């Protein structure tokens, strides 16, 4: 019954993660959301790239 | 009542992001996460420099 499970659209944590950095903009060197946003991202990308050569197309 | 506010310790969002990212990593060329995921820091990242200089000690 309780709101949760990942794969949330993904862009509904993205949206909620932006509009709170919007008030957590380095309100006192908030670097540590830096190094995690960061971090996701590398992550994020990094897997993208593993992945067996086949086609690679572009998306629309 | 209903749960909400951001800076929700701010990594609450993005561990609850990258678990979501998790599931969508690279599932079908959500590069729209990575999309959301780079203008949140470029915005982040940013938002950061924009601060007049007086020490800028580095963080402990």
């Amino acid at each position: 019954g309780s709101a949760a499970s990942p794969a949330v659209d993904i862009g509904d944590r993205l949206d909620e993660l932006e509009k709170a950095l919007e008030a957590l903009s380095a309100e006192d060197g908030h670097d540590d959301v830096g190094q995690r946003l960061e971090s996701l991202l590398r992550r994020w990308n990094s897997r993208r790239a593993d992945a067996p050569s086949t086609s690679a197309i572009s998306e629309d």
